[PDB]
């Protein structure tokens, strides 16, 4: 089942408790939320969501030190572990060793992931509560074509440790991925059925391997930069995707309602490289978010606020 992220940044918002009724009523089973707010976490209770709990980046200082990381556990998670089904902890989210807004938090990542798995296994929760970190793309320095993908130089020393340490937790590796940045970014060589997984012929070829879609194509660009940096056992979960409906090129309606069905359609299986498993999918998001800034980042609901939906869909 595909997952919603919870963003709360609106000051046209549903009450909590309404919010996740919503959920339970939209048959939406899987939820990620940015923070550890505790209306939510106890709204969850007895709800049999599967639950992506993040760590917030202002926080990942203070977890490096293992007693902040412990009493985090304690009050977060200990505390629900009874009746909230915990999945994943993605300790951080889109942080980069070379991007302006993330850079002087890099350090913290790991260590945090630690404290916090090392707090975890002592509560004996290791093996349902996988910890992680979400990812933006900017990591990856080349995706063409797929069998190519490869990590940015300048990224590698950040990361190597990373994917060591998930690999030995048996953790996979959370990644936030927006096929309508990279459509709206370049239209001109970025066909929008490419994008929109309505292509009938493949749209890229890859040696002998054919690619119908942008997600597809990218994700595997995803799993080539991790086989290339011993992470080839990884599983991902992809913990963001969503499609704007206003506010900037190619934001509308009709690509937005396109977009998300096919996808909650798509992830029933998976990418021309690993066809086995099903991709573990958070649809970004359940509401519009007034607060965010520029435009388009406050159109990203999948719902209004009044909780009437955008774009009609089925998430059974
Ligand atoms: C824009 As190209 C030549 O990397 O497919």
């Amino acid at each position: 089942q595909v997952g919603v992220c919870y963003g709360m940044q609106g000051n046209n918002l549903p009450p909590v408790s309404e919010v996740i009724a919503l959920y339970k009523k939209s048959n939406i089973t899987r939820m990620r939320i940015y923070d550890p707010n505790q209306a939510v976490l106890e709204a969850l209770r007895g709800s049999n969501i599967e639950l992506i709990l993040g760590v917030p980046n202002s926080d990942l200082q203070s977890l490096t030190n293992p007693s902040n990381a412990k009493s985090w556990v304690q009050k977060n998670v200990r505390g629900f572990w009874s009746s909230v089904r915990f999945r994943y902890i993605a300790v951080g989210n889109e942080i980069s060793p070379v991007n302006r807004g993330t850079a002087w938090l890099a350090q913290f990542v790991l260590p945090a992931m630690r404290n916090i798995h090392d707090a975890i296994r002592s509560a004996g929760l290791q093996d349902q509560i996988k910890v992680s970190t979400a990812i933006d793309l900017t990591l990856v320095g080349n995706s063409y074509p797929p069998s190519a993908g490869a990590f940015r130089d300048d990224v590698r020393s950040y990361l190597n440790p990373i994917i060591r340490f998930l690999s030995s937790i048996r953790s996979p590796l959370l990644a936030n991925i927006y096929p309508y940045f990279t459509y709206a970014g370049n239209p001109r060589d970025i066909s929008l059925p490419y994008a929109l997984f309505t292509s009938p012929s493949v749209v890229v070829w890859d040696g002998q391997r054919g690619y119908k879609n942008l997600f597809d194509a990218t994700l595997d660009a995803l799993y080539s930069a991790l086989e290339r940096a011993s992470g080839g056992s990884l599983e991902v979960v992809v913990s963001e995707s969503g499609w704007p409906s206003a506010g900037a090129f190619a934001a509308t309606f009709d690509n937005g309602r396109t977009y998300l069905s096919n996808l909650i359609q798509h992830v029933k299986r998976g990418t021309p490289k690993r066809p086995k498993r099903a991709i573990e999918t958070y649809l970004f998001a359940m509401f519009d978010e007034n607060k965010k800034q520029p435009e388009v980042e406050k159109h990203f609901g999948l719902f209004f606020p009044n909780k009437w939906q955008k774009y009609n869909l089925n998430f059974s």
